[PDB]
């Protein structure tokens, strides 16, 4: 009745209001919520990784052992990118070579001077006819960054292997980016995109750069880290073949481009020798790379009556008890 | 009065509807639901590990050194129990060792080849005197994946030492795997079990893949990866004693046993030397291993008078209105 | 009216409980509680490390690819302090030198002798004129455990370099512990606090060490896993330059001090070498050492209008059954 949809003119926002109370309660709150949904967000993943590529450095050819690190193939792997190679490095007395630590007098050798290559017998050196500079005890020659070193441009095609396999404990549930039908063929040549093919496992390093949208160019010479967030996020009413993973891509140092005093991601390590005469030698290299952080998340959900009760038990109460307090709003005033 | 157990026929269900909201109000969401608790969820712990055992293989004893990697006694590690050893690879030219890089035409060895021991020089060559393949610049000779190579037997029965910390910051309360009556004699005879021995800090390898309901020896061969789950879930209104880690075990990587592209876990590192010359050569490995990862979760929750008070209204003014509504649902009806 | 006040003597409570209610959901719950506010709890963040400092052991200096494992700069790395080296072993036979090994009998070398460095032989043998003790088989000479080696004392010294990047992918937040206005001036002369200075990048391994209430002699010579928790808790309504992180340090492996059987931290890993020869030789190390892990959390908030609205609505019709059902109770007692 006209009557009905206003007991008043005020009174027609009666009705108004309770739309929107029936609304955001079943509407989005039941349904767009999915109320009547169990959930489980207790994702159980597991990641493994693979690289494969060849490059040339230092006019030699460079491989997975020479390049990856750490080796093991887990979420998180370094591609070195760039290196500064100090070879045959023994223990012994040198001058540090970089201007920072330039000597006259050996009082300007002492605790101040910045931490670097060794101990400071606090004696002064020559490092060359031009300049002089503090004497050090450690691994000698000292490291010499005085000209910027290539990076390995071929780095760009190397691919990325992802074997990624998650389970919802809750549900039973196991799926992985290696659906059961993938063959050789498939692995040989399917070409990943996060929309267009969501489960070829083979990623494209200079593709991986660019979904995080940055410059390998840029990022190879300063090093860097990026991140591969694979997101689960599943719908178990809906069929299995709609659960699917989604990836993104960022670079997880972002401080780095902002500032000055850190550009990059670098660390440094060594290959230890020794003579047959067995005295100790070793290889130092300050390794510049890009870092690949496999990050996975998920949560998954089904129907359950328990919840649907509960839930549309908790919506009619909602609903009830807001046109109840809506009326009496409409009374007094 | 029986006048009201029932106010009408309908209206004992008047009483059992107010049954059902007590009961669940004030027993499942108030009582088994811990209402009157604060909880923790924020857990933090640590974990260390550390392998023993010893084996064969290549005729020779393999010890932690040799077949953990990485190191550091982590909640993460691997256990080597085959490899494919490549010995004194050099940097120079060679033809690929496997049949899918096979040649007859040097027009056939150009980029549609598959990643693999290097960069091809483009050239054609004889790996033997039936078969001929691709030639490649790179580390030499390449490897030979021909014949199977077999596991480390011995490894199912390494151990592995697992110290787990915890601690539940809001309630300043530590607890660990290792209790403070922990002994000598004790770590040198006690059994692990999930139920029957849940603080013996030593795990049998071939215990904890059997409980991840896996087979060693194919385990073994394939590589993969375990999850070993320790669960501290307690409630510090109970004893200390009562608070006990549970443990849980799995296969990780769910997705390999259900594919026939990739059905295990390796990687590939190498051991670097140097001639008295100062040339380099090393030795290739492509170890297959099984990784465990030590994932650890908890929740705690002690009595707190706050909850208890805010718990115990939300539940009487739940009751409440659920009560007045079933009435006058009843009462229109 | 003072008859308004007290519509009774009791009924002046019939206020005050609306006053509670009044002032829990629209004080505490609305306000304190931020419930106008959004929420990111999803936080996304990075870690860089580098650590820098030299030390003198075994008569030889150390530096950061000497004493830190492993070298990739993440957030858990390991400063070696303590070491116990084994010189040159080689694949061989030989008797083991601990005193648990000893032997007299042939028939005392079987599988109840503890896991050690080898394959028993089930042989028996002279280690020196005073001692007896099995033989195993493996890598040769087996370590020797017999007296205490010293720490590197300088360590407290080291330095460590942290680089976080943090983003509330929510809010397209991004912030850092290195500020875009830090200059290589701040790098070099900062002084780190928790308090004091939140954004110098450069801490101190001994502060380090004394925040997480450890005394460094004896962490040093244990070994031991130190946690440095960066917490992100950010409310961007407020200023840019109020978010900051907020520092916190303990030592993760708690167990440890409390107990007799384990009481550190320390691992094993090797250096392996080849003679001309192409015999295998390698030098076995036992490193103790203090683990850091740096763990990141965070959440952010921001004001937005549609939690505002179901909140603020939440709250009037929470205040106002609130005062219903307190008039009601009022009214039949
Ligand atoms: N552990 C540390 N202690 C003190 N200063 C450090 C430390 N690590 C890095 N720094 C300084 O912070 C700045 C940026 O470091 P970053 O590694 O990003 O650049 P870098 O030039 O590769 O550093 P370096 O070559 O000195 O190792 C440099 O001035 C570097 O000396
Ligand atoms: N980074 C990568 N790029 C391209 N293909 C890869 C990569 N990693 C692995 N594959 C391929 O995926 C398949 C399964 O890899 P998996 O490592 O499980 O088996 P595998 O035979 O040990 O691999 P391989 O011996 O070639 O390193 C193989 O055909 C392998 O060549
Ligand atoms: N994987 C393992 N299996 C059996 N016992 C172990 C294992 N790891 C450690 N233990 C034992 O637990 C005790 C404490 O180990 P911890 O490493 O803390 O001290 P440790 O003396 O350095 O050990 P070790 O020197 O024997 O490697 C020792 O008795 C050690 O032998
Ligand atoms: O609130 C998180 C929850 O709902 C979200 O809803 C989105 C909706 O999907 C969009 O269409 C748009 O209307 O903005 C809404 C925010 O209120 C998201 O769907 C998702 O984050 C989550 O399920
Ligand atoms: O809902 C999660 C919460 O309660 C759970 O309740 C279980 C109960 O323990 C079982 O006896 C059975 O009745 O199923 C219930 C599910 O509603 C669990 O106890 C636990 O996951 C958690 O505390
Ligand atoms: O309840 C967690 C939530 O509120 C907390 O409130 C604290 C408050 O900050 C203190 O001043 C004191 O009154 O104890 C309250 C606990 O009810 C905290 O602020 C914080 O953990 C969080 O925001
Ligand atoms: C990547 O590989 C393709 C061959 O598939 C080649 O054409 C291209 O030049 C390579 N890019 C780089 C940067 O080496
Ligand atoms: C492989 O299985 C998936 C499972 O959903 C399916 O979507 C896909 O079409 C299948 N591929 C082929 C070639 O049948
Ligand atoms: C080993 O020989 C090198 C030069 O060949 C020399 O520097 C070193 O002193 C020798 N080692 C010993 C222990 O004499
Ligand atoms: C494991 O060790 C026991 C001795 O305690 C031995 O009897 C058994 O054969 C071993 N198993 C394997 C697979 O080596
Ligand atoms: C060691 O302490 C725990 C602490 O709850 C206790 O359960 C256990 O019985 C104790 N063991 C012995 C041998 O007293
Ligand atoms: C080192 O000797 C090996 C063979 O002994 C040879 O292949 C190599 O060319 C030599 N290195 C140099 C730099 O001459
Ligand atoms: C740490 O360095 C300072 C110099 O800045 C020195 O005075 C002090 O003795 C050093 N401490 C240790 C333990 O080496
Ligand atoms: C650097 O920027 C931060 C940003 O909040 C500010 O707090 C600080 O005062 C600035 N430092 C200088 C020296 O201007
Ligand atoms: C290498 O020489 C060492 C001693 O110099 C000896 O122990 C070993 O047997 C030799 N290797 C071979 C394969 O003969
Ligand atoms: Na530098
Ligand atoms: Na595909
Ligand atoms: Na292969
Ligand atoms: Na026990
Ligand atoms: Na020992
Ligand atoms: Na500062």
């Amino acid at each position: 009745k006209s009557v009905v949809v206003k007991s008043w003119t005020i009174g027609i926002i009666n009705r108004v209001v309770q739309l929107l109370i029936i609304s955001y309660f079943v509407g989005w709150v039941f349904l767009h919520e999915k109320a009547y949904q169990v959930r489980d967000t207790a994702i159980e993943s597991s990641v493994v990784t693979k690289v494969k590529g060849s490059g040339l450095y230092a006019n030699r050819v460079m491989d997975v052992s020479d390049y990856v690190t750490p080796p093991q193939g887990t979420s998180v792997f370094v591609i070195i990118t760039k290196m500064i190679v100090t070879e045959n490095q023994m223990q012994g007395f040198c001058p540090e070579s970089e201007e920072k630590y330039r000597c006259v007098s050996d009082s300007q050798c002492g605790p101040e001077r910045l931490p670097g290559g060794g101990i400071l017998t606090g004696r002064c050196v020559n490092y060359s006819s031009v300049l002089r500079t503090c004497e050090i005890q450690g691994w000698c020659p000292t490291e010499v960054d005085t000209v910027e070193t290539p990076i390995m441009m071929e780095a760009e095609n190397f691919t990325i292997f992802i074997k990624n396999s998650i389970r919802f404990p809750l549900f039973n549930f196991e799926k992985g980016n290696l659906l059961p039908n993938l063959t050789a063929r498939d692995m040989k040549t399917c070409r990943f995109h996060p929309d267009k093919d969501p489960f070829c496992p083979i990623l494209r390093v200079g593709d991986v750069v660019k979904f995080a949208g940055q410059d390998f160019a840029k990022l190879a010479r300063t090093g860097g880290v990026l991140g591969i967030k694979i997101g689960w996020v599943c719908d178990l009413d809906k069929a299995w073949d709609q659960c699917i993973p989604k990836y993104s891509f960022t670079r997880l140092d972002s401080v780095s481009e902002k500032s000055s005093v850190s550009p990059g991601y670098n660390f440094r390590f060594a290959k230890y020798y020794k003579m047959e005469n067995g005295s100790e030698y070793r290889t130092l290299l300050k390794a510049f790379g890009i870092r690949f952080d496999v990050l996975v998340y998920g949560n998954a959900g089904k129907f359950n009556i328990i919840p649907t009760i509960i839930s549309s038990v908790a919506a009619f109460t909602s609903v009830g008890v807001g046109t109840v307090l809506c009326d009496i709003i409409l009374l007094n005033f």
